[PDB]
């Protein structure tokens, strides 16, 4: 009991691995108990230490052909009542009194209480019927962004139509509006300041809160750009405006309190519809925890002659080492051992698979499987956390958390521009004073502004000053933050068109990334439902009246393949309805007998015996050479087969496999064309997977992957550098998905495996993907034009505003700021909205370029690789 040893086993992949380690270590002397789980690689080992050593059991794992080494519970509760002191001290004693208890608290501002102690002497049932008996009962315990960034838009707006409208008016023509209510001022420049310093102080708010913390992170992005020109803009022109009323100035000198509400205005609208964009709901943290058992029932003292009660008990209060009785189909509510119970479970979340899987005394359980064929009896070996769907839960939150927000090229684009604005404005400014100075006749050539009584010096500053704002405020691009939203939004409307539902704008500016792409082999790229291969006979009656008599004999079969078979005969067969008279006996996992005497029936549209080859080697039914070896062909491609006997004498066989989806090999080969890496993972068998790769043509096989390994596998490819694509359509894929570049999930699977992926195939056809690939392409390739587009019309306008073309005659004019921007944001929402006549890449299209170009593959030159480590053959 003493002096238990913690071990890591890596090269494990079945739980049948974990039932023969346990098996295997308890037999041999001086191994008192053994615990492992599967995904963790984690494992205990209590021995007596006399009698052997930790070296030799990591050395007997070892052996056992699994890689072993040697290396080194808190309870929060609620308690009512808790209004005194006394009552505290006495709940603490008496804790601290019985054994097994390290520590314990209770605050009364709260009531709560933490209790540490050894969950394998203690547990928190112990806490809470202590607690009970006591007197007392105790029980266990992005939108803000879009919110603040539509506020600012709306504040932006109600402020700055208004100011745009009057710069209109007066340019068009307006007299009134000249007019100055003091020497400096006019009614449209105190109009204008009202209004842009409304504008600033509440739409710029959340402007200058983002711009500071992009300081912050040593960065300059979009709002710091905003933030430094329309405040430049806005003191300019109150200093400008104040010096005019100090010297009672007899013109109100032109003002930019335009454009700090315009750039304000458009900024915000791109922002508040890029997070519009981004925003997305997962949920399927919420599935997992959903899938797991509410409640268990726990059996006290044991499964033999003594049975006295039963209980139910919430699963995180269960605590292991208790008998738990699992009902027909009810979820299995703790990982354990089976003890005098005998049934069949679905392990889908981790294999992946819906064959059922049997479950004997001395077997084992996963949490959250589905029982069925009986009760059981389970005693608890992992619960919580330490449960394999709670592990897969820990892995999706660590994919995740993981993932990091993708930089816009707009904030690319502002670190550079910015700089280049300030350079430019700088520039202009040395170079207009310099030109003042020398010369000062050109400043009274190009300016009326000598007119006035200031100083020369005053003059040429005032006017270098001047050009430089002006050139700062002409540099600004308005449609700079649309480019990228507008298109997304484009991109994501065609894709739901198209049937291809795209959840954010980040899949679409990265699936052109994509050099990699994982496959699951079940439902994603063959079809889930078990269907009929090929019959063949082995005293000679109609082929259809043997299928139907099956039929009619299998009809109440429950087995997977047992209504496959059914379907299959009733679709060669008209199949009306089936036979009235019909005798079922059925033995689990062994054979079937039927006793059918209404083949009149068949024949209008005297015995069945279905099994394998024990039941013919048992029943005394010899197996001839030739079937033999067609049924060792169909075993080495992996599809099931049954024979079927009439009279005692064998009759015929039937095969049942998946069938390969028909677009798959199609899609395999497209992208294998384009240049991107196919492989295939799945949790099947290594023969049944190898066989799909050579169907769909895939080099690189993995089989008998486990969830983590799954994971392990997108990490790998991903620090090679590449960019994985993940596609799955099952639980176990979900960690992947989430943790993989991109993920798309089959319109069929599971909920939490749609959750998860950021793509999600409505149309189930797996050629999507690539169309998913192409569109993205012309997604992003659009986004670089409208960038160009968000500039190409401002940058023009830096030579003019700067005087470079004005000896030629060509000055920069009040109109042309607004002109800008209106021509570029139109250039810009006209090419984002031209995605919309984007056309999907037809099927025909993918046939007739692959049309010679593909061919099969031999299954030899295939290599499956068996778990992480392919320490198996
Ligand atoms: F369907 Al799988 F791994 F085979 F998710
Ligand atoms: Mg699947």
């Amino acid at each position: 009991a003493p002096e238990k040893c913690f071990l890591q086993i890596t090269g494990m992949t079945c739980i049948s691995c974990v039932s023969n380690i346990e098996r295997n270590l308890k037999k041999k002397d001086g191994i008192v108990s053994v615990l492992v789980a599967l995904m963790s690689g984690k494992a205990e080992v209590k021995f007596y230490p006399d009698r052997i050593e930790p070296l030799e059991i990591a050395q007997l794992v070892e052996d056992l052909g699994f890689g072993a080494s040697v290396m080194e519970g808190n309870v929060e509760l609620i308690i009512t009542g808790m209004t005194c002191a006394s009552c505290v001290h006495n709940i603490e004693s008496r804790l601290m009194r019985t054994p097994g208890i390290l520590q314990a608290s209770v605050a009364l501002a709260t009531c709560k209480a933490q209790v540490k102690f050894d969950p394998e002497i203690v547990g928190p049932r112990d806490i809470i019927r202590i607690i009970e008996g006591i007197g007392f009962q105790a029980s266990l315990a992005h939108k803000e962004e879009i919110k603040q960034w539509r506020n600012s838009f709306l504040f932006s707006l109600l402020f700055g139509i208004p100011v745009i409208i009057l710069m209109i008016y007066m340019l068009a023509a307006t007299m009134v509006l000249d007019r100055n209510i003091v020497p400096g001022l006019s009614i449209i420049n105190l109009v204008f300041f009202i209004l842009c310093t409304f504008v600033q102080t509440l739409g710029g708010r959340y402007f200058y809160v983002q711009a500071y913390k992009s300081l912050k992170h040593k960065a300059t992005n979009m709002d710091v750009l905003i933030v430094l020109a329309t405040t430049i803009a806005y003191i300019y022109s109150v200093v400008i405006l104040t010096v005019a009323m100090v010297e009672k100035a007899d013109k109100s000198p032109e003002t930019f309190f335009d454009t700090p509400p315009m750039l304000f205005m458009f900024i915000a609208l791109g922002r508040w519809l890029e997070h519009i964009a981004k925003s997305k709901t997962s949920e399927a943290l919420a599935k997992l925890i959903s899938l797991q058992a509410t409640e268990a029932a726990v059996v006290t003292f044991g499964a033999n002659q003594i049975i006295l009660r039963e209980e139910q008990v919430a699963v995180e209060l269960v605590q292991r080492g208790d008998i738990v009785k699992v009902v027909p189909g009810g979820k299995f509510p703790v990982d354990g051992k089976v003890i005098e119970g005998t049934s069949m479970a679905d392990e889908s979340l981790i294999t992946g698979e819906p064959m059922p899987v049997r479950k004997k005394p001395g077997s084992m359980v996963i949490a959250g499987s589905i029982n069925a064929h009986g009760t059981v009896l389970v005693e608890a070996t992992h619960v919580g956390s330490e449960t394999t769907l709670a592990q897969i839960v820990k892995l999706v939150e660590e994919a995740q958390m993981s993932k990091a927000p993708i930089q816009q090229l707009a904030d690319k684009i502002s670190g550079y521009f910015v700089p280049f604005i300030i350079i430019i404005s700088v520039v202009t400014l040395v170079t207009w004073i310099i030109i003042g100075f020398v010369n000062f006749d050109i400043i009274i050539k190009y300016f009326p502004s000598y007119s006035k009584n200031i100083s020369k010096t005053e003059v040429i500053i005032r006017v270098a000053f001047q050009t430089s704002i002006t050139v700062l405020s002409i540099a600004c691009p308005c449609a700079l933050g649309l480019a990228t939203p507008t298109a997304v939004m484009v991109g994501t409307g065609v894709a739901a068109q198209n049937g291809i539902l795209i959840k954010g704008g980040e899949p679409l500016e990265m699936a052109h990334k994509i050099k990699a792409v994982m496959f699951d082999k079940t439902g994603t790229i063959t079809h889930g439902v078990p269907k009929v291969m090929r019959v063949l006979l082995l005293v000679k009656m109609p082929l259809k009246r043997m299928l139907a008599v099956v039929g009619t004999a299998e009809a109440s079969s429950e087995h997977p393949l047992g209504m496959a078979v059914t379907k299959y005969c009733k679709e060669e067969l008209g199949t009306e309805l089936l036979g009235y008279c019909t005798d079922f006996q059925a033995v689990p996992g062994c054979g079937i007998s039927c006793k059918v005497n209404n083949i009149e029936s068949v024949l209008v549209q005297h015995t069945v015996l279905i099994g394998n080859r024990e039941w013919m080697r048992r029943n005394g039914l010899h197996i001839s050479t030739d079937v033999d070896e067609a049924m060792s062909s169909h075993e080495m491609k992996g599809q099931t087969a049954v024979l079927v006997a009439i009279d005692g004498e064998l009759c015929g066989m039937i095969a049942i496999a998946d069938t390969v989806k028909q677009e798959a090999a199609l899609a395999v080969h497209t992208l294998k064309s384009m240049g991107i890496d196919v492989v295939l993972i799945t949790g099947d068998n290594r023969k049944t997977a190898k066989a799909i790769a050579t169907q769909v043509g895939i080099k690189k096989v993995f089989a008998e992957v486990l969830p983590s390994h799954k994971v392990a596998k997108v990490q790998a490819l991903q620090s090679d550098n590449k960019r994985v694509a993940m596609v799955g359509d099952g639980v176990n894929d979900s960690p992947a998905l989430a943790r993989a570049d991109v993920g798309i999930a089959i319109g069929t699977g599971t909920d939490v495996a749609i959750e998860a992926a950021d793509i999600v195939l409505i149309r189930n056809d797996l050629l999507d993907v690539v169309a998913s690939i192409h569109l993205s392409k012309r997604t992003v390739r659009r986004i670089r034009l409208n960038f160009v587009f968000a500039l190409i019309y401002n940058l023009l306008g830096i030579p003019i505003a700067a005087g470079v073309f004005m000896p030629a005659g060509l000055v920069l004019q009040p109109w042309m700021g607004s002109a800008a921007m209106a021509a570029s944001s139109v250039s810009v929402v006209l090419s984002s909205l031209q995605l919309k006549c984007y056309r999907k890449p037809d099927s025909d299209r993918y046939e007739a370029r692959a049309q010679g170009h593909m061919k099969p593959l031999t299954p030899s030159q295939i290599s499956v690789h068996i778990g992480m480590d392919d320490r198996w053959r």
